[PDB]
Parts: structure tokens; sequence; C-alpha cells
């Protein structure tokens, strides 16, 4: 059987060789930076499941560069604060799980800034609540801007000193959330809120659905489960999660392959590259929470073998391997964006999200 431990490794391997940028602490700089940010929590995400450190010195390298003043964004002050509020959520949590994984307040300080400046763009009068995307623009609350924020004070509300703020901010925004209607009728999430042209009032856009805007929500949500022990959290995860795992929906192929809505059409950009993996690790959290929380041992076994069949998917169809030479010894795997489709070429979003499924079942 595959060792899962192993191939997130050599996964990882395969992104320094790559894409990794030493002279810049940073992978891709060709890639966008909150790609980055994924790929930092991918890293810190094995090690924390696997027990290794044998990344923690290039983490520690890609936090201290990563967290100066953003040359794009020098009023945003650094500490990861950034021109989108998504992007500064996605290195906020990367920094929850540096906190998880070291217990370095340090870590903790910086996702606590980051909860801060998000809130910023937090506005009640505009769709009752949410924040925006577009920090220069202001025309777009969208899923993953408000499932990262929620994710944020979630996990905040487990870890931080002040943390009955963040419990009240994030049953707040999930209330929010859920009452947006970007979780539509069939428990999936459109991209985000238009605004009535002529009322104010705001409506799912019926923009694509995205595998990302379907896992951080999980995430978020178990979150919430684990500071207020309230299993309506998990019970809202389970159905977003199994509308994603139903074939109906056309996230799950008939293979049973997880599969972005961009594939088929060969057009996944270099964001909607990245999506699957965030998804899976999310899924694994999920996973986790609901077989910890009941004494039935079958309890999350459908999330666990929905990981297990796609990474056995992604190995067996998806995968390449680097050429060793006489001189650069280095070895790693590398994958392309279909977790089925056949391996063309990888960049690095698309390695980013295959490391994440891999450890999702580690
Ligand atoms: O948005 C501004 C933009 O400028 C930088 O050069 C890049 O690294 C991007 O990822 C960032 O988002
Ligand atoms: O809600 C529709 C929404 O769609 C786009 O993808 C966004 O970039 C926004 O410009 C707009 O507000
Ligand atoms: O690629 C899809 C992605 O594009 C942009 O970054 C935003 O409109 C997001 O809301 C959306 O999920």
């Amino acid at each position: 059987s595959l060792n899962s431990t192993g191939l997130a490794q050599a996964a990882i391997n395969g992104l320094n060789a790559r894409f990794y940028e030493s002279s810049n602490a940073r992978w891709s700089s060709d890639e966008p930076w909150w790609i980055s940010g994924v790929a930092l929590t991918m890293v810190i995400e094995y090690m924390r499941r696997s027990g290794s450190k044998e990344y923690l010195d290039q983490v520690e390298d890609v936090i201290e560069v990563q967290r100066q003043p953003l040359s794009w964004w020098p009023s945003g002050e650094g500490e990861f604060r950034a021109d989108a509020t998504d992007d500064t959520g996605w290195w906020a949590l990367a920094m929850v799980r540096m906190y998880d994984l070291t217990g370095n307040e340090d870590y903790l300080n910086i996702s606590i800034k980051d909860e801060a400046y998000m809130r910023q763009w937090w506005t009640d009068t505009e769709c009752g609540g949410g924040l925006y995307v577009d920090i220069q623009d202001l025309t777009y609350k969208n899923a993953i801007a408000n499932e990262l924020y929620l994710k944020l004070v979630a996990s905040l509300a487990n870890r931080a000193p002040n943390a009955t703020i963040y419990l009240d901010r994030a049953q707040q925004a999930w209330t929010w959330f859920l009452g947006s209607g970007m979780i539509n009728g069939v428990n999936l999430i459109n991209d985000g809120l238009a605004r009535d042209s002529n009322t104010g009032s705001c409506y799912n856009n019926r923009l694509p659905v995205w595998t990302y805007n379907q896992g951080v929500i999980l995430g978020a949500l178990v979150e919430l489960y684990h500071a207020t022990k309230d299993e309506s959290y998990l019970l809202s995860a389970q159905a977003i999660a199994d509308a994603v795992l139903s074939p109906s929906n056309g996230l799950t192929s008939s293979s049973g392959v997880l599969t972005e809505t961009c594939e088929g059409s060969d057009s996944c950009n270099q964001d909607q590259q990245v999506f699957k993996g965030v998804f899976a690790l999310n899924l694994a959290e999920l996973g986790d929470a609901v077989a910890g929380a009941s004494s039935d041992p079958d309890a999350g076994q459908d999330y666990r073998e929905y990981l297990d069949t796609n990474m056995q998917s992604m190995y067996a169809n998806d995968r390449s391997e680097i050429v060793p030479t006489l001189f650069d010894s280095s070895t790693g795997d590398l994958y392309d964006v279909s977790w089925s489709g056949p391996f063309r070429n990888a960049t690095m979003p698309k390695q980013a999200s295959a490391i994440g499924l891999y450890v999702a079942n580690i």
C-alpha cells in the first residue's frame, strides 16, 4: 500500500527542486504570492501530521522574508497584511498552523494582527455583513475571503488570549455566511455575492462552484465545533462535504476522483490549479473531528476513503519524476492539475495542491 508520508515528502522535494527560490525565500515568484502561503501551509501541515521537522529551517526562512512590508502594498506594514483580504488570510492561517506546530507565540501574534487587519474591510452596511476581498476596490464580497476570515477568527477562539471576542466574531460571521445565500440549494458554495442595482440587497452570484470554497469552510466549522463542542457545526460541515462527494453535483467523477470544473476544458488558471488540495486538507480536518466526536469506529470513514481513493488515482495517473543526474542528486515527484487525467506539466500551484492531498492522507 502507499505511504502517504513518503509521497508527501517526495512531493515537497519536487516542489523545492523545481520551484523554491533561495535568494527570495519563496516559491515561484512568477506565480501568485498567496500560493506561496498555501505551499507553506502544506509543508507546515506535513511536518505536524508526520512529526518530521526536516523543512523547519526553510519554513522559518520563508516566514522571516515574506513577513516584511510587501513591495506592492507597503501601507499594510508587513506581517502579511496585503492588498487583498484573501491573500492576507491564506498566510494568517498558515501562521495558525505554524503556531500549532511549534507553540511559538510569535506566529500566533501574526495571526492576530492579520485578523485585525482583515476586519477593517468588514461592513454591516452592505449585504448585512461580510468582508470585501478587494481592498483598493471594495466591490466584491466573495466566498473565499469570508471563509478564510471565518476560519481565522474561529481558530483564534481556540488559541488566543482574548478568546471570547474571537468566538463572538466567528459565531456572527458564520450566521452571516449561512444567511448570505452563497450556500445554495444542493449545499455547495458559489463564488460570491452580487448586489442589487436598485435596492442594495445581495444575492448568490451563481458563479462557479470551486473546490477550495467547499473546503476552507469545513476547517472553519471544525474550529467552531472545537470552540463550542456544538455538533451542529460538524453537521453543517458534513452536509457540504457530502455534497462534494456526490457524483450528482459533478465535483466527483464517476471514477470517484475530485475534479475542478475547469479541468474538462483544460482551462484551469494558476489560481484554480491549487484549489483541490486545499479542499483535501480541510476534508481531512473534518474527518478527524467527526471520528473524534463519536464512539462509532466507522465515523468519518467516508471522508477517509474519499481521500484515499483520490490519492491512489493521483499517484497512478498524474505523477512524474525529476530526472536525477550525475550532479543534481535531487529526487522528488511532480504533479499536474488533474488527479486522474494525464501528467503533462508541473506548476507550483499544481504541485502545492498535490502535496495537500498526500498530507490529507497522513
Ligand atoms: O496583487 C499585487 C501582486 O504583485 C506581486 O508582484 C505578485 O507577487 C502577486 O502575487 C501580488 O498579488
Ligand atoms: O458578484 C459578481 C463579481 O464577479 C467578479 O468575478 C468579481 O471580480 C467582481 O468584479 C463582481 O462584483
Ligand atoms: O478562480 C476563481 C477565483 O478568482 C478570483 O481570485 C476571485 O474572483 C475568487 O472569488 C475566485 O474563486
